[PDB]
């Protein structure tokens, strides 16, 4: 695998969106995985549904605004045979009845492959794959404020996640000791962290449950 990785780079990344102040982080993860298998696919890059997501993927097992998992996204856009787009279904922050139109899907998925629960699997993935989501935990202050750097939390969970977001990449800070990290999206808006991106701790046990979780669409 190179030595770093950035996704953004080869334009498979939308701009930050924000969830607000619904429970939808898991929509926003499966979004930006999907986003970057349809352009690796297509050469695409369009912004997809999370509201299509909050409010029609209850049958596979998500519960609106409050919580989800990416997995169970990437099985409704297979059983429904599409998902639309930001455009055509626009975010609202609260669970509605489904409006899913077929006529403006613009994205697909025949599965998904969930990653060994290894930081070296995981850095594969980034490298081979594309971005890829991941669960995280993020139930403590520090990464409620965090600002800029490489994010380090000593009482973070390698088994308990509470935060879906998405790997984009990877690298080293070029300064001294602890200098690996993942570049993580994430769905907070471009005033939380560098713009809305955090540099989470890379192999250092697993930091924060970031391998423990991960998985991406196929299409
Ligand atoms: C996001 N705004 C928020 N968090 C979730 O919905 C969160 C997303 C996933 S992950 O990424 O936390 C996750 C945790 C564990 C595992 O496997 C062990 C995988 C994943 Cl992807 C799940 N989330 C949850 O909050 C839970 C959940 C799961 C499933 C459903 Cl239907 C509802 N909630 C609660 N325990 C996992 C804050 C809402």
């Amino acid at each position: 695998a190179p030595r770093s990785v950035d996704w953004r780079e080869k334009g498979y990344v939308t701009p930050v969106k924000n969830q607000g102040q619904c429970g939808s982080c898991w929509a926003f993860s499966a979004t930006g995985a999907l986003e970057g298998q349809m352009f690796r696919k297509t050469g695409r890059l369009i912004s997809l549904s999370e509201q299509n997501l909050v409010d029609c993927s209850g049958p596979q097992g998500n519960e609106g605004c409050n919580g989800g998992l990416m997995d169970y996204a990437f099985q409704y856009v297979q059983d429904n045979g599409g998902l639309d787009s930001e455009e055509s279904y626009p975010y609202e922050a609260t669970e509605e009845s489904c409006k899913y139109n077929p006529k403006y899907s613009v994205a697909n998925d025949t599965g998904f492959v969930d990653i060994p629960k290894q930081e070296k699997a995981l850095m594969k993935a980034v490298a081979t794959v594309g971005p890829i989501s991941v669960a995280i935990d993020a139930g403590h202050e520090s990464f409620l404020f965090y600002k800029e750097g490489i994010y380090f939390e000593p009482d973070c969970s390698s088994e308990d996640m509470d935060h879906g977001v998405l790997v984009v990449g990877y690298g080293f800070e070029s300064t001294s000791d602890n200098n690996k990290y993942w570049l993580v999206k994430n769905s907070w808006g471009e005033e939380w962290g560098m713009g809305g991106y955090v540099k989470m701790a890379k192999d250092r046990r697993n930091h924060c449950g970031i391998a423990s979780a991960a998985s991406y669409p196929t299409v």
